[PDB]
């Protein structure tokens, strides 16, 4: 059994404006991304999406579901049931909910039902109120579903057999023991698995430009070295937590011996990103809201988390500031430099 290609769209909503926050989507989408990438899936991981951003992400994902393709869609966040229908709640939903402002699962399923895909796995991990589709619906540090799913996902068995084993894991767990926490709906008529290889990777112009636009939509700005007149050199580094989340970190690489102190800090970011200056320039990545890529970031820097890159409609332009003092000097001099790192990650798509 072969896949024409393997694409995945992972969405996690946690920072709700009018509803309770959720912690699990953060680690769950992060761990699911690495595992799916290990299975040779091109992944798009998005955190905290409004209604229009979800509708654009899901439509574009469905466009990739050509004949023979293996697709996986995963959602983690608020959801609600309204007369037999299930809805995914965007971070911009009002309180109380209105179905119109949410994404109907049954509408998406109907759209997937028209594809001639090899495998279509749709996972819903919600906090509640042939197309070879395998729908998984969960209604419950990782969340319960991902804790059991992450331990089985790399198994070389049929996805239905694999998800059925997870249902049995969850049924033994003292938390969801004897509870209706997982439903699996399936129309899989053949032996497909998330581990199946991709057919002979060939030079077809249409699939190569979508693979290279996916590569382009995940390009980070390269390392930067800014030199100030005083002789101080600052390095700007960039890391990615999600397709729409980039960390920026600064360090002083060189400081002249005659300079007693030098503090580098970034400010004046485009207002679409809504970066609070009290959350930027922290001594640890955890202080910025970054708890996953923290172990892979270089130490003893100043960190700023840029979430909401899907909202950036212009070039990422910001100021790098430097406060410094010389030997014997009673006054602290201030100097600045403007930086333009293009449109990083998902911002390349022109939102
Ligand atoms: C058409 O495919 C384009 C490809 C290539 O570039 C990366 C994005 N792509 C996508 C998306 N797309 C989106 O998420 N689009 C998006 C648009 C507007 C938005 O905000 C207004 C947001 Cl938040 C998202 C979704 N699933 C997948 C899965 C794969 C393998 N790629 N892929
Ligand atoms: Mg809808």
């Amino acid at each position: 059994p072969l896949a024409k290609d393997k694409v995945a769209l992972l969405i996690g909503n946690m920072n709700y404006r009018e509803h309770p926050k959720l912690k699990a989507p953060l680690v769950d989408v992060y761990e699911l991304t690495n595992l799916l990438r290990q299975l040779d899936f091109k992944v798009v991981s998005l955190l905290d999406l409004t209604e229009y951003e979800m509708r654009n992400a899901v439509d574009e994902f469905l466009l990739l579901l050509d004949k023979g393709v293996y697709g996986l869609l995963y959602y983690a966040g608020h959801g609600y049931e309204n007369f037999g229908n299930s809805f995914m709640v965007p971070v911009d939903a009002p309180n109380p909910y209105r179905s119109e402002n949410c994404l109907c699962v049954q509408n998406i399923l109907k759209l997937m039902q028209e594809k001639e895909t090899g495998l279509n796995v749709f996972l819903l991990d919600m906090c509640r109120k042939t197309a070879n589709i395998v729908f998984g619906y969960a209604t419950c540090a990782n969340g319960i579903f991902m804790k059991f799913l992450k331990d089985r996902l790399l198994e070389d068995k049929k996805i239905t057999v694999l998800l059925d084993e997870v249902a049995e894991d969850m049924g033994k767990c003292h938390l969801t023991k004897g509870k209706q926490a997982l439903e699996i709906r399936s129309s899989l008529s053949e032996k497909r698995a998330l581990t199946d290889p991709i057919q002979g990777t060939e030079y077809s112009a249409e699939s190569l430009v979508r693979n290279l636009q996916w590569a382009k939509a995940h390009e980070l700005p390269e390392s930067m070295c800014l030199k100030f007149d005083c002789g101080v050199q600052i390095q700007l580094g960039f890391a990615a937590e999600f397709s729409n989340v980039m960390i920026i970190y600064t360090s002083i690489v060189y400081k002249p011996p005659e300079i007693i102190m030098c503090d580098a800090y970034v400010t004046d970011f485009p207002l679409d990103l809504d970066i609070d200056p009290k959350d930027a320039n922290k001594g640890t990545p955890e202080e910025t809201g970054s708890y996953l890529v923290s172990k892979d970031l270089p130490k003893h820097c100043l960190y700023t988390r840029l979430s909401s890159l899907q909202k950036l409609k212009e070039h990422l332009v910001f100021t790098v500031c430097l406060s410094y003092q010389y030997s014997g000097l009673e006054d602290t001099v201030e100097d600045k430099q403007e930086v333009n790192v293009g449109k990083p990650l998902i911002a390349k798509l022109d939102m």
